[PDB]
């Protein structure tokens, strides 16, 4: 089997990327934000807390003829940008793009932080991280992709995020018109639960590579990119006026700039992402002082490409017996 869905950023900024998600029957179609970088797939509710809901599609598990409660089971999630959410867990079909999992594990909040309530966009999260990170107790749960694995034709999914349009997640196959050129692949660490990889180096704009190691995850759930404090500051050195605010909390640059391009190594290969995609806007609205869309990891513990760097690239999220990610420029 086989399953692709379309993603569409959730503003102007790609801030996040939502998928369609069929769950229970007659299905309940919510928009989840596909996340690399967790293992639960957690949803808005009948069961939220009234007061924390403001906008969100829920789910309602006694509408679905499928959902069974899982009895005793519990799951409370903290997400590294401090958000969180908690409740109890049914199983139930679950559908994305034409695939279906049956008694996957639908976790049902009764609270969320206040971030999730302030975006209306977000009705839960699906996480496809390693099942290990799975929060459910006192039974752990896999994810989606784990239990559609065996089914599908290869054990693989690849996201191709789009640069403020909407792109894909696919299921079981690799779509070869996607990218140009071949896809590298490299070696994957699950021993914390992650796509973690080791980048070969990096450049900034026209400048010379650096053959450098730098550990970190592929996390579709983070909007930005987050490197050492070396490599973040050679970046905004680059940038007249560019600057790290600790009252805004990193680096903001003059609106009027032009950013360089950053480049990735990703063994021999190299993907470049534009200096576009490093612009996150005005930091409050009418400001002319813009948030940077590269920062510093100290203090976060780990390296994080996400959103920023894998929207500039094919990416394959290899589930073989010993996984591997690909990247491919597009």
């Amino acid at each position: 089997s086989t399953g692709s869905a379309t993603t569409t950023p959730i503003d102007s900024l790609d801030d996040a990327y939502i998928t369609p998600v069929q769950i229970g029957t007659p299905a309940q179609t919510l928009n989840l934000d596909f996340d690399t970088g967790s293992s639960d797939l957690w949803v808005f509710s009948s069961e939220t807390t009234a007061s924390e809901v403001d906008g969100q599609t829920i789910y309602t598990p006694s509408k679905s003829t499928t959902a069974k409660l899982l009895s005793g089971a519990t799951w409370s999630i903290s997400y590294g940008d401090g958000s969180s959410s908690s409740g109890d867990v049914y199983t139930d079909t679950v559908s994305v793009g034409g695939l279906t999992v049956t008694g996957q594990a639908v976790e049902s909040a009764k609270k969320v932080s206040s971030s999730f309530t302030e975006d209306s966009t977000i009705d839960g999260l699906l996480g496809l991280a390693f099942s290990t990170l799975n929060t459910v107790s006192p039974t752990q749960q896999k994810t989606f992709f784990d239990n559609a694995k065996a089914s599908l034709d290869s054990p693989v999914f690849t996201a191709d995020l789009g640069y403020h349009a909407p792109g894909t997640y696919n299921f079981g196959f690799i779509d070869t018109t996607a990218y140009t050129g071949s896809i590298t692949y490299t070696a994957v660490s699950t021993k914390q639960g992650f796509w973690e990889w080791t980048s070969t180096g990096y450049a900034v704009g026209s400048g010379t590579f650096k053959s450098t190691s730098i550990d970190g995850i592929a996390d579709t759930g983070t909007t930005l990119l987050y490197l050492p404090a070396t490599v973040v500051s050679a970046y905004w050195a680059q940038v007249s006026g560019a600057k790290s605010s600790s009252s805004v909390g990193g680096y903001v640059f003059p609106c009027s700039a032009t950013l360089p391009s950053f480049t990735f190594g990703v063994g021999s290969a190299r993907i470049v992402i534009p200096g576009d995609y490093i612009d996150f806007g005005p930091i409050s609205t009418g400001s002319s002082s813009c948030f940077g869309g590269i920062q510093s990891s100290a203090g976060i513990g780990i390296n994080i490409f996400g959103d920023v760097a894998l929207k500039a690239a094919f990416v394959v999220f290899n589930g073989a017996t010993t996984p591997t990610l690909g990247f491919a420029s597009k």
